[PDB]
């Protein structure tokens, strides 16, 4: 990891059961939408993606309203649609973690 | 303001000098990772900080950032979503 | 708070109900010992002190086994008993506590 | 290794040069203001330990991410003593700024 730090920590509940899929060689890719709100109620939705082991467990133990802790990195990946688009996500890979609260 | 923790910590370098329009500086940083692959963040500072960055942050500048993620919805010339790291309430920025 | 970043993030459980105490002018001080463990087990205990509002709430809502999220700073303070140091996670400025 | 999250993030400067014994002990200072500086006892192992010994000198500014660990030791008077430190192990990390 040259250059600075890139890290996000989230604590929220999934607004929907874990969308588990399996990419080609090595099926293991889970997608969760984490919700975190605040007052002073303004809520924000998060697109997280878990891999390998974290994916599976996500799939086996995580369900809609579940609350979880997430430590991941911020990544924005572009893609041209059936019509250029960009989507930034919180990916959990290397020094990352996911956990049931 | 409970129910969940929205927090991103960043340390890295600016791509271009601070684009301050109006008490709001928009800064885009870079964070490399190797095993190359750089990643670019859209950080947005307000009030006090906005001005400090404007006055002390130049292109190369290395900084520490702590804010929250916010995805905002806008329609363009012809729907679009832009997620950025906003240093608001309990956030903070500093020169390294 | 220029120069450096002092910040710890904890998620764990309270080992025992919050020991709330009221300081001189403006009583609001809570003391919680947080437990975080690691298997692969090996646990580690943390002293956490809350203040004002967060203190009150802890008192009211937290109990023994409850699980929390803590964000604060590290402060080791010296005191000679009857020379010693005690390091703790203190929730002051940009800190926070949350029941999970 | 669940049940709770033990994590401290630090950015700051070394008091002395790295005291290497693969294990580097460094101490870090983070000041606050409203002065009042605070001193951290950081411990690096293996790979990082050596890097620190090789590139970190007194003034060096570094980013640290580790876990808190309080160690219980006895001490010549045969009295119990406790020392908490920031240990950069598993998912930890250190970097020069």
């Amino acid at each position: 990891a040259s250059r600075g730090v890139n890290k996000v920590i989230l604590v929220g509940n999934l607004g929907q059961d874990p969308e588990v899929r399996y990419m080609p060689n090595g099926g293991a890719v889970a997608n969760i939408t984490l919700a975190t709100s605040e007052s002073w109620e303004q809520t924000e939705w998060h697109r997280v993606v878990l891999f390998g082991k974290l994916a599976e467990v996500a799939s086996e133990y995580l369900r809609k309203g579940s609350q979880v802790y997430i430590e991941g990195q911020l990544r924005t990946r572009k893609w041209t649609d059936q019509s250029d688009r960009y989507t930034t996500e919180v990916v959990v890979n290397v020094g990352g973690t996911m956990q049931m609260l």
